[PDB]
């Protein structure tokens, strides 16, 4: 069970695994506009980790787009495919997520999360109340006043994915 980041570099290889990623995310999210998910996951800003099962096969992931000078990243779509989940994959994978943020110096991570989803990220340490200011992510990141904006700080030295 691998946790890799996954470049869309052109290659079948690759390409194959984001194709996958992607099918699981519209799979997930139902109500999300598969070509949507398609555009974001193969546009130059995203990129996502997977998490790869006996080194072929995707069993889910997180699609995030950094803004590096700003030192915060968004989680664009986050899922683990249904024949896969309850067995501590979602979280394994925010942990190693997490780990990488604060290795690419990312202070925190924002998300725009479903009503059903809310709790999920709660559970991860993201809250409704934001410890950011507004003003500094308003410009990069959509305001939508029709979804829950959750954040997560990203501790400089504390241990993830441990
Ligand atoms: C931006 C984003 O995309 S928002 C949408 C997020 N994605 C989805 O909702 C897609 C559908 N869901 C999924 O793909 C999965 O259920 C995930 C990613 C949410 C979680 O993955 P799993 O492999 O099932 O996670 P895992 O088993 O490690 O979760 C463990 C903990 O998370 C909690 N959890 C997982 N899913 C949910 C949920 N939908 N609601 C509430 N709690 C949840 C578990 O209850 C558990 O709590 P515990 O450790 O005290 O027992």
């Amino acid at each position: 069970l691998d946790f890799d980041i996954l470049t869309n570099d052109g290659t079948h290889r690759n390409m194959k695994l984001l194709i996958d990623l992607k099918n699981i995310f519209s799979r997930q999210l139902p109500k999300m506009p598969k070509e949507y998910i398609v555009k974001l996951v193969f546009d130059r800003h995203h990129e996502s980790m997977v998490i790869l099962k006996n080194k072929q096969k995707v069993i889910g992931g997180i699609c995030f787009r950094q803004y590096k000078p700003q030192r915060f990243a968004e989680v664009a779509f986050l899922a683990v495919t249904a024949n896969e989940q309850v067995r501590g994959y979602g979280t394994r994978l925010m942990n190693k997520f997490k780990d990488h943020m604060q290795k690419q110096n990312i202070e925190y991570l924002l998300t725009y999360a479903d009503n059903f989803a809310i709790g999920y990220f709660k559970k991860q340490g993201f809250t409704k109340e934001h410890r950011m200011p507004q003003e500094k992510w308003k410009g990069y990141i959509k305001d939508y006043d029709g979804g829950t904006l959750m954040e997560c700080y990203i501790h400089p030295y504390v241990d993830y994915g441990r």
